[PDB]
């Protein structure tokens, strides 16, 4: 029954970013990890700008209490570039890298030979199976899916995945955290895309797909969707707020996990703004361009 | 161009009751049709028990204009137990009745027969082809798909549709209308289920069965859809919102379009459900209880 108070996050994109700023606002001990030292500070950059909004809002009618708020929550991230040489001691690593089952598995077969053995490992991943990925190391047991939304300091769910190999022990220590983390946590089964993206994913596509087939333009789309079903953003808004590069990876997994399926059929539109590198707001340009 | 200023709405149940509600606040002559005088007792009712949480938002601080709001509005709608005797002066028939295509034919046909010849035709059909409804007239260029969304009151969008046969001046009347109402239209092709539903409705049926399968509860599958996604409703709250008649209704009829679609695929839990007469918040019970 280890209480999570060091965590490690291998990944400091989209969503890796933004789990270390909600672990590190919660008062959790952070180290951010990503390939270079570039990378880390663009990363700390924005996460920095998202805990400017989440001041005006806890502070508002005190500046003063606004910086320290600020500063303290980055103190308390620290950033790497070298896994092994932070996992040697972490209550917990989150994983929160590119969307793709082999470089996940290659990545953990390594760190579980590095991490103590209370740590635990947990993967962020949209669609992949918890199993396949912790079938990679000899710390099943230790070993689960951890689920945020973009954008994690906004979106109180987090699906809690257990492996049939998984300990409860485990399971309850990631619940705990998600609760420290003042998310809502919800356990879920270990099936492809889990609950949200099992979802959402194929929705987005078919909306795409409506495009594709020449019944409606993508602001069309958008509008009728948020003025029709009250949604937050349109497909397309989303797509691109997300990213195109892992909605394909999503997409393209499935696929592979079953062609006769037309529901996992690639987008020759996705593919190809990806193949141009317009991934959505991460390039500052997807489906729509970004200033 | 004719101004739509009286109204004959056909159906006085979740859409129509609401259709007729909006159109009347907004100044319009409204005629509210459905089979018993007492079916329309309980849909004025409805419009009433509506009206005043209306009332209660938007007049909160001016009691009086908040009645006057409500029994002006009331007092717009009139209801008759045959639309027949009303559209040889009515100046657009909007009908919102029961999801087969048969019976809106037949009734189309009937109308055509006692409507004035300016008047225009329109079905605010979520799944069906416009130009089939229309060819059951010889008013084709005065006939057109209007479809409003659930709540009627709240949400904003609508979208106006054009057949190949509709006329440039029946459809910006219909805008010229739907604007009126303080709608935001959206024109879109004549093709199944238009824009949102062609979305949304195949994604509630994979929530469904994703929930038939074993995978997650209605509960989790709601509270991760609402806390994931931010979704106003969860899919199971708003299956049994809009109907689970009207639901079935719709997948039916695009299943026998296309029976190898997986898309379209029946759910055993969705058509027993119907069978036992849940058809969602309208009869008390669908996949939740209710009051
Ligand atoms: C295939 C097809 O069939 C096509 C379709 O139409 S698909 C269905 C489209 N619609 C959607 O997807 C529904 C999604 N859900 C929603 O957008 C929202 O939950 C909602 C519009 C129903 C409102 O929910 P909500 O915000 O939680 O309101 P609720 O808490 O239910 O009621 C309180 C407020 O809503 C309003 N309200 C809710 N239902 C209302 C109604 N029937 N009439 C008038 N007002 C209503 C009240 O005026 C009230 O005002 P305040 O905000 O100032 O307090
Ligand atoms: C791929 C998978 O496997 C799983 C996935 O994650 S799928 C994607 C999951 N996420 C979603 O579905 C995205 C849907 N979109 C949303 O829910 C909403 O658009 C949203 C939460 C991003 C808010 O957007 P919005 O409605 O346009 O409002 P916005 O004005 O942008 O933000 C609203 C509030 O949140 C804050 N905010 C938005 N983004 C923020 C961020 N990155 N960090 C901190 N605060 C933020 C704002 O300051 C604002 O606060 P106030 O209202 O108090 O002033
Ligand atoms: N985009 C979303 O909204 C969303 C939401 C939930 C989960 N996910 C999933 O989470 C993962 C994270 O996606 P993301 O949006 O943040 O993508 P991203 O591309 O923004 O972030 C990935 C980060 O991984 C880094 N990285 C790659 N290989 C690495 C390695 N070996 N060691 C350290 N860092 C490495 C990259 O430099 C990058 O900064 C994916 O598996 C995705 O399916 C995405
Ligand atoms: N349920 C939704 O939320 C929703 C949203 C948008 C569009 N729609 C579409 O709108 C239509 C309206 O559905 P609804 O939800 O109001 O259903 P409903 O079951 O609540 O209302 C249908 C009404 O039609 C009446 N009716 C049935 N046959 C009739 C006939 N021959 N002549 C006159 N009246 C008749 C019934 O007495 C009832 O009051 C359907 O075509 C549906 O596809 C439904």
């Amino acid at each position: 029954k280890i209480i999570v108070k060091h965590v490690t996050v291998i990944g400091g994109g989209l969503m890796g970013a933004g789990i270390a700023q909600v672990a590190a606002a919660t008062g959790h001990t952070v180290v951010l990890v990503d390939q270079t030292e570039d990378i880390l500070a663009k990363s700390k950059k924005g996460i920095e700008e998202s805990l400017r909004k989440v001041a005006k809002k806890k502070f508002a009618e005190n500046p003063k209490a606004g910086d320290e708020f600020v500063e303290k929550t980055l103190s308390t991230i620290a950033t790497s570039t070298d896994a092994a040489s932070v996992v040697h001691s972490t209550d917990l690593v989150v994983e929160a890298i590119v969307e793709n089952l082999k470089v996940k598995n290659e990545l953990f077969k390594r760190l579980d030979k590095f991490a103590a053995e209370h740590t635990i490992f947990a993967s962020n991943t949209s669609s992949l199976q918890i199993t396949s990925i912790a079938n990679a190391t000899t710390r099943q047991d230790r070993f689960a899916g951890l689920h945020f939304f973009n954008p994690v300091p906004v979106m109180k769910l987090v699906e809690v995945i257990k492996t049939p190999m998984t300990s409860q022990k485990t399971f309850e220590s990631l619940v705990d955290f998600s609760k420290a983390l003042g998310k809502h946590p919800v356990s879920c089964k270990d099936t492809p895309g889990f609950i949200v993206s099992r979802l959402l994913v194929p929705y987005l596509m078919e909306a795409i797909r409506l495009y594709e087939r020449g019944d409606a333009s993508k602001e069309d789309i958008d509008t009728a969707m948020k003025l029709g079903a009250g949604y937050p953003m349109g497909p397309f808004e989303l797509l691109d707020y997300v990213g195109l590069d892992t909605t394909k990876f999503i997409v393209d997994g499935w696929h592979e996990m079953d062609a006769e399926n037309p529901l996992h059929q690639p987008s020759p539109s996705l593919n190809k703004l990806v193949a141009e590198n317009k991934f959505g707001k991460k390039t500052g340009e997807g489906f729509y361009k970004y200033k």
